[PDB]
C-alpha cells in the first residue's frame, strides 16, 4: 500500500562546504516526513565539529570518539522530482568518515477505529 | 502543505551564564511543537556539567567522551515574533566546543481515515 | 493553549539512598504523561551502576565512559499539587557528577481532520 | 486514569543461559503495549555480545565502553497474570554488570478532537 | 490481538558482501511496520565503515567504540512468506562482532475515543 524511501550515502572529508550527491536516489516527486541520521569516525585523537545543510534546513553536528544521531523533519515538500543531495561544512581531514542516512515517507491519511458508539449529533451549529 | 523551522547554532565557550543568539532564525510567528538537540565534544580529559535555558525551560546535561542528547517539548507558544536564542550555564574552558539545534513544527490537524463504517449514532445525550 | 512543565536538576553523590529535591518546581496538580531522561559522568576510571525511583516507578542504569538515557512512562496521576523529587541508590564516590531531567505535558484531546467524506451511518446498532 | 508498570532489574553475570526474575514486579494481568531498555558496563578491557529474550521474543546485543539501547515491541498480551522474567544468553565473566528495564502500558482508546465540522454522511453505502 | 515479529541475529564478519539469513525466523507473511536496530564491537583499535541492505532499502553505518543506532522504516509489504535476510557490505577483520535486530509490526487500525459531541453534520457536500 504505502510507499517509502531511504535514500542513503557513505562518504569521505576534504574540502570545506562540499556537496554530496545521495547514492542511488531516482526521486521523491511528491509531498514527505523526513527524517535524518548522521554519525562520522575519527581518524586519530581529534575533534569535529561541522553542519549540514539539506533543504533551506541546517544541522549542528559535534563528534569525537563514536557518534550517533537522528532528527526528525516534518513533512517536507517536493515542488519537482530531483535527486537527493546534501551540502554541508566544518573542519575536514585526512581520515574522517562520514555516515549520512535520509528516510523519507508519504504522507498518508491514518486508518481508525471508534470507539463508544453509537455517537451523539446535532444538526445545529455549536 | 505544513511548514517547518530549524534553527540552529554551533558555538564556543568562555563566560558562565552566556547568551547564544541563534543563527540565521528570521521568526517563528505562531504556536509550535519544540525540540533540542544538544551535544558538546570536550578539548582534553575533563568532564563537563552544565544546563540550557530556552524559553522558561531549563535542561540538565552530563557530559564526557561522546554525547548526545535530545528533548521534545509540547507545544511552545509564540506570543509575539522574534529571534530564537539561548542561555545557559556550566563550567567553560579553552576548548569545549558547542552544538545545538531547535527544531520546531507548526501544529495542524491530523488527517484521519475512517474504519468500520457505517458508523452508529443517535440523537440522544448518553 | 496546552501547557507544559520541564522539571529539572543537576547533582552530587554521597550517600546511598538520598533524595534530590529538584530545582525550581513549583507544583504540577493535574493528570500528566511523564518523561525521564538521565546521564551521569564519572571521575576516574569507575563504573557506576545505579537505581532511580519517582513516584512508584524505578528505574536500573549502568554507565560507564559517556551516558545518556530516556524514559517514556505513560500518564502518571497527581492527586494532589507537590514540589517534583527524586530517590535513588548504587555506587556513590568523590567524583560522579548526575544530570536528571523530568519532563510533563498536560494530557489533552487530540485535534483531528476527517477524510473520504461523506461517511456512512446508520441508527441501527451493529 | 490510565495506569502503567515499570518493572525493573540491576543483576550480574557468571552461568550461561541464566534466568533473572525481575525485581518487584507483582503483576501484569492484562493486555500491553512494552518496552526494553537494556545496557551493560564492562569490567576491564573486553567486549560483549549477547542476546536478550524475554516473551517468544529475542534481542541482539553486541557492546564496549558506554551503552544503551531500547526497543519498542507493540501490544504484548498477557494470558494469565505471571512475574515479570528474563532469560539471556552470551559471554560472562568477573565483572559485566547489567541494567535491564521493562516498562508496558495498559492499551486504551485515544481521545480525539474534531475539526471542520459540519460532517458530511449519507446512509448509503460506499 | 494484536500480533508481532522481531526476527534478530547476532552474526561476524569476513567476507565483503555476505547474507546473513536471520535466526529464527518462520515468516512474516503480510504487510509490516519495520524497523531496524545494529550496532557492532570493534576487535581493536580500528574504525568502521558500512552499509546494511535488507529490502531494497540501504543503510549507512560509521562506528568505533561503542555504537547503537535505529530506523524507522514504513509499512514494508511482504507480498510472499518469506525467511528474513539481510545483506551487508563494507570493511571485515580478525574481530568485529555484529548485532542486529528487525521489529516489524501487523498495521492495524487504531482505536479512538470521540471528544466534543454531540458532533455537527450535514447532508449536503462542502
Amino acid at each position: 500500500i504505502d510507499c517509502d524511501s531511504s535514500v542513503f550515502g557513505n562518504n569521505f572529508n576534504i574540502t570545506t562546504s562540499p556537496q554530496t550527491l545521495t547514492m542511488s536516489g531516482p526521486l521523491a516527486p511528491g509531498k514527505y516526513q523526513t527524517t535524518l541520521t548522521v554519525q562520522a569516525l575519527i581518524g586519530g585523537t581529534g575533534v569535529v565539529v561541522g553542519t549540514v545543510t539539506f533543504a533551506g534546513k541546517t544541522v549542528a553536528y559535534q563528534v569525537f570518539d563514536d557518534s550517533f544521531a537522528s532528527f526528525d523533519l516534518g513533512t517536507v515538500t517536493v515542488s519537482a522530482s530531483t535527486t537527493p543531495s546534501v551540502i554541508w561544512t566544518g573542519s575536514t581531514g585526512a581520515t574522517l568518515t562520514m555516515a549520512v542516512n535520509i528516510i523519507c515517507k508519504p504522507i498518508t491519511p491514518t486508518s481508525v477505529a471508534i470507539s463508544g458508539q453509537p455517537i451523539w449529533t446535532t444538526p445545529y451549529a455549536p
